[PDB]
């Protein structure tokens, strides 16, 4: 008989799935990786050429981690001795290598632990960061001009972002922007000082005699927060004999009068960026657009080009502002905006008007503006077949809205319904990225016909495979709450019987704006859990959730730990109600925000889950970091939210665990969801007299990732499932 | 019919033991607390008063912790505002009570957050330390004078121990000594500047936003030790010179020479002080005595008067070189110390003599001396019966070393065979404490007669309630193993069937000069895992152990890990062999050294045992501290004993886990045995891939003896044991 899809085949990824990442380089060419060899190829025809022999650095004597090619093709930048900081931070040593003289520089190279580094957008000049100062190279050769000089360790931050900006605001370390073709480089600075540190321990190696404090700033709610400043510094009037000048643009008045933060920042033109501003009670945020001055050489911001953007029910943005995309001539732009129904879609913007228009609408979403060309704008959205968990291409005629054409929807509906998308310079051509509910797909297009050219990747090697395995199956479908439907999925066991109870395990997440029910193929936990041991898997989107709306997203504004709990216990309820569900077995489990619905799920008392487990698991708001914290629940002093933060804890519940089989697992360094969190929730279950299961990772962070502690947590996880369903 | 000893009697403290502390205020008086009053009793007739009654304080706005009556009598030092450190250390807040005029102090008192605080031995001084530096008053309503300027936190200590010699070498806090009438206040200074510090966070109550960092000066095997400095003032100059001079006491050349400790201090006469200093290389010991010379107010030490105690085949003393008792005279001194055939006898010493003379000999070894007059010697021993588990007071005639009297051996030989004893100010009454193999007793005795004065408590109330229950029997027994016999103790269900086969824990210590078989009653886990889950439960004292001469103690010595890891493996064979024991359910558990012991045996690869329970364990000696670790181990340099070092750690053992069911457990707050230990067992374990199941206690210590922490970890190991073997 087939086999089934097993733990170990999960850990040890014997099924892997194919991708074809490809970097454009042009509006007709892109560079893809193939047997370490870098290969050029032409879109039009498919046809390519070697760019870069994996051989050419046989001798390096490190190795390389990464390379990445100047936008003009002349050099490559070789990356190795990286070590990874926090989620994207990480230091590495450098070296560049003359594509044109075959030849690596060894002059004024870039310094070891470096924190970051990018080309200009244009040609080949380099912008890097080091011991958190900013430096520029106009040649790979020459010496580089120090742009700034207030660098400072936990402290002063030029051109990278601390923590909490890093987590929480740009989802990267880069805190440098360069202007379109590189004249500018504009970049700003944060300062920490009054930012307390979080402190804990870090063991080491078994060598390590005492073990190592970890020390870092983290804003916890309401606690001081880092400041922000903005600079922008022409490069090509740099001189080794003078330091350079930083031109400072401040935030608007209507943001100085409070904390704030520097949300977004996005060129216009060669002259002209625009940068949001958001306030620290995140429901007021300001786009400013500044102009620079040849006569002053400064950057000024007309008043009458301010662009203000509030919400009433919420925060801003989906985690914040969505980034305008302007015109070529930088006069108009579009951004994804609430509608006055709550569903996000594309505004039209004039930078010196205040009213702006939706060229899209309806009761779905856009999701993200991802080309703009003077006669069309390309979109994703999850309007297709009313379905919020898809994702589908699309563009619209700029010169009338009501001609919108679906450029996906179509290639092949049964096995692509979640797609992502790629285009060169010019939008003159584009990869479709299907990766649901069949294998992923990659395909090329070309844009003027959108002609379907060519199929990159199928996964044909990976079909082949599977059809000798007993694969689970997925079930997308919704159940309706007060008039509203609310979607879940399933991962179904192989040869699943309708007219015999599973046991079922509550996948959970659920935090603010997130889709646990979608089109996405996966291999993961799950899937092993469904295939080999015959459990089902279902995840459910209730109030909170994102994608379709604020109506449902903001149910939970200023009230976490409510209605998105309250939700997950109703849809189990509801399937521990289907014929095909043993109600006597059925689970909950999550990571994360995950972790912590999970804990106040069992804490509830419903007497609907039999058992859970928590994996870094948030335990009461006032912990955590105050950008995400603050977005949804507002600060936590007497005056504003205290009493729904102190509500809102797992501790609280403790006594309610008494009729349940718990597991708490967190990593001792998780820098994230710190492990102070888990540790409050065992204090406050062994004070109460409630006996659970707990596992401590030594030197783990929030993924737990590391090769051995994650095959040992599923393993842990897995025996302690089976347990808990009476499962062999 | 007959209920058992179950968990809940266990952790509820349902049948309860009752003892009889009482506290000698004189040679024929003491003080005893009853109904929360304080009785004074006549000894001789067993009449008594009211001393204080108990509603005295109860206008006193705070809960008295705990009380002290100045040796005068004539004031009471009341303690409240406890606030508990390491194993003895605590700070406290004090008030005078001047029992005549029956008045509380209200001028000059104690400070708050006072360290310690004690009366002299005669009249009615104090001397007290407070941040670190000493202080003295000589009237508990007059100002108090400063003795020290040099106390600072964590760095200088004064009168007080640091966080090793508080643990290791005094098993005290204070670090003062009176002279007999209360003319001098000696005292050891404490440098810690350069002793590096282990850190730890503290997550405290749910509020507390930021983790706090415990940081302790703790030196680590192989690290820099605290340095000490020795000091006596003449208190009854205090009030006649501005800055009393504390004249300075300094080790002998012999000591200077390399890294020492101050080990011992004792007062021989009014002007006569001895002080026992130790090398790090804890084999060499010195003993200096001093004396005041009247004519330069400084103390001098003859080395005609230096007496050396050196070991060749271990280190000095059980745990540190013996205290010396002094003859009324101070010329003279007696003092346990091991004869050449390695047993520990009372040997008897001229002050300039270096010959001394053994009163007492045998193939058993005395366990300390307890009293001295002008005619006897009083001690306890373990020589009754041969038994070394056992202990009872015996008497010498100082006059003639063959009259040699037991004064408990046959009082009651059944109920009672280990013995403790408190005696009146001049001896002239004497307590006697026993605390098995029957219930506890307690009686008075006269010491002129030694006849018996009455029963103070016989515990005849929980006899009479243990006669409602099914109560194990406990066997204590030896095997003799390369002609030499071990001891072993076993805790017997109730009625006990040698012809069945049950299921066996062996609890296990084992750490140097331990023993854990005797003949001690004891209400643990162990009286429940017999008795309600008919469980063995086995002990064994193997090489390594105490009271049983040195061949067999200083068998580990430098080489921990090894013979008393291997002899725990053997008793198991061997008691395998004895036909009751279930040889498929043979379980092992160990709190401290014990665990270590316990996870060293379950990686032994042995196949002897099915699971494992380690509590708090250590796991590699270079991150135990230094005067405990050097003791047996010497120090981790590859010139001396670094490969043993490496070779005996549970983390090479981890392969071998994979064959056993292993739980862990591990109090955060450990300031003993770090976290850090468990931390790297269970990163070796996770990098092996080996399943185990672990506990972490947020906050406690070594000791996880909070309450709910109490409860909660027995009753989660209650559940792994039954588990383990099968007892649903
Ligand atoms: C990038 O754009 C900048 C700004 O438009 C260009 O710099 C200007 O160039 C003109 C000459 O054509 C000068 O008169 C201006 O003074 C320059 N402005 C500044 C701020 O320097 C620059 O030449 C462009 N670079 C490229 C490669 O196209
Ligand atoms: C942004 O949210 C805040 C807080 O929800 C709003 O400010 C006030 O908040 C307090 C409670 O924290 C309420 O009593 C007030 O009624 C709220 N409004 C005002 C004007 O004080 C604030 O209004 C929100 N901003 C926007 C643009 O909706
Ligand atoms: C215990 O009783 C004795 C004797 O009854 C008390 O001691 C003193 O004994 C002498 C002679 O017997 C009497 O003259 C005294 O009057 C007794 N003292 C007192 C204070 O009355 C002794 O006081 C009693 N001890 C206690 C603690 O109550
Ligand atoms: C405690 O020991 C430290 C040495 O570890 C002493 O500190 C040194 O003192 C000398 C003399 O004043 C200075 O020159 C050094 O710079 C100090 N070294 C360090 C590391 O601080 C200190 O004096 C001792 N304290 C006492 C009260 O004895
Ligand atoms: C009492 O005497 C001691 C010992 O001389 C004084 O302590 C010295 O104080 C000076 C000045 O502060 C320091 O330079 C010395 O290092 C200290 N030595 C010691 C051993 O502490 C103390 O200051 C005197 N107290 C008063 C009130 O004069
Ligand atoms: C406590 O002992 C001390 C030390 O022997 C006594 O002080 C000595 O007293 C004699 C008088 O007999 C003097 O000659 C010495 O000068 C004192 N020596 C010192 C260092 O002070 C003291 O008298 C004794 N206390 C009591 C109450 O007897
Ligand atoms: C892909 O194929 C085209 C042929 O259509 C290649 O030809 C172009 O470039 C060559 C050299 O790079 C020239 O010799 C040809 O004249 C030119 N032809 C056309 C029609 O432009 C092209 O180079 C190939 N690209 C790659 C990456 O291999
Ligand atoms: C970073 O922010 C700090 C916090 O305001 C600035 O420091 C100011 O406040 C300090 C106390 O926190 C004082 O020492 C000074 O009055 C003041 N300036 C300095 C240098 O401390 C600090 O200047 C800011 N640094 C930078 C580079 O912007
Ligand atoms: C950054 O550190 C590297 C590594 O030390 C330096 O490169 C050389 O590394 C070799 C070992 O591979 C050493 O023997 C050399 O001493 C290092 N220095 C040199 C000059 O070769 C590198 O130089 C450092 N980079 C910078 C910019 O200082
Ligand atoms: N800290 C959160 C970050 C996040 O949700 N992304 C980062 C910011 N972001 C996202 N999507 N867009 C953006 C950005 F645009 F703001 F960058 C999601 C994740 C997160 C939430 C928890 F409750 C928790 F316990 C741990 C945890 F790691
Ligand atoms: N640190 C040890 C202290 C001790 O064994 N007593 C303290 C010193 N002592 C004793 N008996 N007499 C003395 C003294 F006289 F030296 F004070 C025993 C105990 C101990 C040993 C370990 F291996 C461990 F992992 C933890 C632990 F707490
Ligand atoms: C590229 O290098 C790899 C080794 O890194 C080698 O196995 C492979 O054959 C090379 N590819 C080609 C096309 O030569
Ligand atoms: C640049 O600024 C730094 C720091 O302010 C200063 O030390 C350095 O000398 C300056 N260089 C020049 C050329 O002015
Ligand atoms: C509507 O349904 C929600 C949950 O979907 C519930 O909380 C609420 O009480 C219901 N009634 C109204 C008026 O919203
Ligand atoms: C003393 O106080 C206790 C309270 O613990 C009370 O029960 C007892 O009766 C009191 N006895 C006297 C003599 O005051
Ligand atoms: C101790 O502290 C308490 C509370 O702060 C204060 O009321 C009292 O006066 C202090 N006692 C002394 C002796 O300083
Ligand atoms: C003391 O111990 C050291 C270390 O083993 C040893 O070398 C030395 O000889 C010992 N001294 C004596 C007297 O045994
Ligand atoms: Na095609």
């Amino acid at each position: 008989t087939r086999k089934t899809y097993t733990l170990t085949d999960y850990l040890k990824n014997t099924y892997r799935l194919k991708l074809y990442s490809l970097r454009w380089i042009s509006d007709h060419e892109y560079l893809y990786k193939q047997e370490n060899n870098i290969l050029v190829f032409n879109a039009e025809y498919g046809n390519s050429s070697v760019f870069l022999e994996n051989s050419t650095f046989d001798e390096f004597g490190h190795s390389i981690n990464d390379y990445s090619i100047s936008p003009d093709g002349q050099f490559i930048l070789l990356e190795y001795n990286y070590v990874k900081q926090w989620r994207h931070s990480y230091t590495a040593s450098y070296d560049i290598y003359d594509l044109n003289k075959r030849q690596l520089i060894t002059e004024e190279r870039i310094p070891n632990n470096t924190q970051w580094v990018t080309w200009s957008p244009v040609g080949h000049k380099l912008a890097y960061v080091w011991n958190n100062d900013i430096y520029v190279k106009i040649e790979p050769n020459l010496p580089s001009y120090r742009i700034t000089w207030t660098g400072k360790e936990d402290i002063i931050y030029n051109g990278i972002t601390d923590w909490v900006y890093e987590e929480e605001v740009f989802s990267a370390y880069s805190a440098l922007w360069w202007s379109p073709n590189g004249t500018f480089l504009a970049y700003a600075q944060f300062n920490d000082t009054e930012v307390p540190l979080i402190e804990y321990s870090f063991y080491s190696d078994e060598s390590l005699q005492y073990p190592k404090t970890v020390r870092v700033p983290y804003p916890k709610a309401g606690a001081v927060n880092p400041t922000v400043k903005f600079f922008v510094v022409n490069t090509d009037s740099l001189s080794s004999v003078t330091n350079a000048t930083s031109i400072q643009i401040t935030a608007p008045a209507s943001m100085l009068i409070g904390d704030h933060y520097l949300c977004d920042v996005t060129w216009a033109t060669q002259e002209r960026i625009s940068l949001q501003w958001l306030r620290r009670i995140q429901n007021y945020s300001v786009m400013d657009i500044c102009d620079y001055d040849e006569s002053s050489g400064r950057w000024n911001c007309l008043v009458a080009r301010q662009h203000i953007e509030m919400s009433t029910t919420g925060w801003v943005g989906r985690f914040r502002p969505s980034e305008p995309h302007f015109t070529l001539d930088g006069n108009s732009f579009y951004k994804i905006i609430s509608n006055e129904e709550g569903y996000r879609h594309i505004c039209y913007f004039q930078i010196d008007k205040k009213d702006c228009t939706f060229i899209t609408k309806g009761t779905w979403e856009v999701i993200g503006i991802e080309a703009l060309t003077s006669d069309y704008l390309y979109y994703i959205s999850n309007e297709y077949k009313g379905m919020p968990g898809g994702r589908n291409l699309y563009k619209i005629q700029l010169s009338d809205y009501t001609k919108v054409t679906c450029l996906s929807c179509e290639l092949n509906p049964e096995r692509c319904q979640y797609y992502s998308v790629s285009f060169s310079k010019e939008a003159k051509y584009y990869q479709l990225r299907c990766s649901g509910p069949g294998l992923p797909l990659y395909t090329l297009h070309s844009s003027v016909n959108d002609k379907g050219l060519r199929v990159l990747e199928d996964n044909s090697a990976l079909d082949k495979m599977l059809q000798n395995v007993q694969m689970p199956s997925k079930k997308l479908d919704f159940i309706i709450l007060n008039e509203t439907k609310f979607w879940y999925q399933m991962i179904l066991p192989p040869h699943f019987d309708k007219s015999k109870k599973y046991p079922l395990l509550l996948d959970v997440y659920a935090g603010p704006c997130s889709q646990k029910a979608d089109t996405v193929f996966r291999l993961n936990w799950a899937t092993y859990l469904a295939s080999t041991e015959n459990i089902i898997v279902a995840s459910f989107d209730g109030r909170g959730s994102g994608y379709q709306g604020d109506k449902i997203m903001h149910a939970i504004n200023r009230r976490l730990g409510t209605f998105e709990v309250e939700d997950q216990i109703e849809a189990a309820r509801q399937f521990s109600k289907m014929g095909f569900v043993d109600n006597k077995r059925i689970a909950i489990w999550g990571w994360s925000y995950g972790g912590y619905v999970t804990s106040m799920v069992l804490g509830s008392g419903s007497g609907v889950f039999k058992c859970g487990i928590a994996v870094a698991p948030v335990s009461r708001w006032e912990y955590y970091d105050s950008v995400y914290t603050e977005r949804y629940m507002g600060l936590p002093t007497p005056e504003d939210n205290l009493d729904h933060y102190r509500n809102s804890t797992v501790m609280s519940r403790a006594e309610n665990f008494k009729q349940v089989e718990y597991l708490l697992i967190h990593g001792t360094a998780d820098d994230n969801v710190h492990f102070q969190q888990s540790a409050q929730i065992s204090k406050a279950l062994v004070d109460v007299g409630v006996d659970f299961q707990a596992m401590w990772y030594t030197d783990e962070d929030h993924g737990i990732a590391s090769s051995t502690a994650h095959q040992h947590i599923y393993t842990h996880m897995s025996h302690f499932i089976k347990q808990c369903f009476s499962l062999p």
